[PDB]
């Protein structure tokens, strides 16, 4: 009939985040996805920014269902949410996990700390590649929602053959000002070094973790560079932490220092 | 003592400050190095690279000088150790000895690995050390000490984190070391539901998926064959091999192009 999307409920999406179920990023995105997808939100009960791929192992998890059908996992991490949503809670099972929209970027080596990214990585085995979506700010959730809907419509047109996780960072701009899209690699930062002390009412010093370090590798092929230049950044991710290129150096080093070998 | 300089180690873990793995290791390391423990106050296995951002962190210092971070994650402990609690900054982070392995694609969830990753910008590559069981902490301590002597004999030029898994055997039975890559598992899919006394269903995370990639060059295979597995890790999660396929895909579906 000619509509922007084919089907009002053609894809089953598990939508999660790490800002928590009440966050404007996930709620704005849910409203956009519900136009064309069958969406089930399964997200943390509060802001779990910084949760990375942490899992709850020593306790069981309780869920809470809101009047609108959204599910919070109480005390749940983003990884808990996706793991339970895929493997226990959702029927039918999701075709895809979408995680976001996060309030703030997930770029460079920040990605391994990101609970937004971790929710997506917990969906890497599904029929479509998982999407992690982060806004470089707090102002244009509508832009990030539009980019996400475009990517999802793209997946309906042709399957993506390689890459199981897409880390998407959206500039905080009206859509008409976004320049385009770049496929990027993760940049990197200097080590974060700030600790912010704050005395409690009894005079004891407590410590706040400081902000990320300055950009270090923010070259033209990086996610940083794309966002900074007004492009959407798309970086395909994987979970293999092996530094493959260090293999021979490490082997030769062990031999040279006689650890593992008698001579 | 012997060299021109003492090695100054920040030692952490995620089993908790009182765990036998970290205390066994601390005793061994203090024979030759200056050791500062900064570790979670409790078992935080599965903490991955999580960071406490929502609250400030409280520390406790024990009579022996060990520092526990109350509700701190392993990454929190290393962050506070490197940036506030040790002056000057440590030479190296050593994390472990973990009670149990950290192998294959499970490494991304490991708080033992995360503490080592948090030390990746120091003067020596960080060590994460995990015992494939609970008996031979002594074996894993001896292996760690050997690596640390190794790092002071010649610099390791490439690789900022070494993930070390030690078979749970007496030292005499360990065959040697293999430099490995992380193996992988099938998708984990088991949830263990248990009702509370009111009939509400609560959910436990189940066992990992069965091994998928666990052949000859993997960390799994090394440990199974009685070798220490050493895998260099990095924090760049980019799937570089997918770049062209993703770019061509976007073009083919008209996302980011008018044509
Ligand atoms: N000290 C820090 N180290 C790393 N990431 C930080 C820090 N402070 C804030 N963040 C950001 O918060 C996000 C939560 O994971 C991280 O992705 C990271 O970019
Ligand atoms: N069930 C599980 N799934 C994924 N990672 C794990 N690490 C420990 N248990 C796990
Ligand atoms: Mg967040
Ligand atoms: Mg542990």
């Amino acid at each position: 009939h000619h509509h922007h999307h084919h089907g009002m409920a053609s894809m089953r999406i598990l939508l999660s985040n790490d800002d928590g179920v009440h966050a404007p990023g996930i709620q704005t995105l849910a409203k956009a996805l519900r136009e064309f997808a069958d969406v089930q939100v399964v997200a943390p009960d509060r802001n779990r920014s910084g949760a990375s791929n942490s899992l709850t192992l020593e306790s069981s998890l309780r869920t809470f269902t809101f009047d609108n059908g959204d599910i919070a996992v109480q005390m749940g991490t983003p990884t808990d949410c996706v793991y339970l949503g895929v493997n226990a809670l959702m029927r039918p099972r999701p075709d895809i996990v979408v995680s976001g929209i996060n309030a703030g970027p997930n770029l460079g080596d920040d990605v391994i700390y990101s609970g937004t990214v971790a929710a997506a990585m917990a969906g890497r085995h599904l029929g479509f590649p998982a999407l992690a979506v982060s806004l470089n700010g707090y102002q244009h959730y509508d832009t990030a929602a539009a980019v996400t809907c475009a990517l999802l419509r793209g997946l309906s047109r042709e399957p993506l053959r390689t890459g199981r996780i897409l880390n998407v960072n959206v500039p905080d701009l009206p859509l008409a000002q976004v320049k385009g899209i770049r496929v990027t690699r993760c940049g990197s930062r200097h080590p974060a070094d700030k600790v912010i002390p704050q005395e409690d009412p009894r005079g004891n010093t407590l410590y706040w973790i400081g902000p990320p370090g300055d950009k270090y590798d923010a070259g033209p092929d990086t996610d940083f560079a794309a966002v900074d230049e007004g492009y959407v950044s798309v970086t395909p991710l994987h979970v293999d932490l092996t530094a493959h290129s260090a293999h021979d150096v490490v082997s030769d080093w062990l031999d040279s220092v006689g650890v593992g070998t008698q001579w």
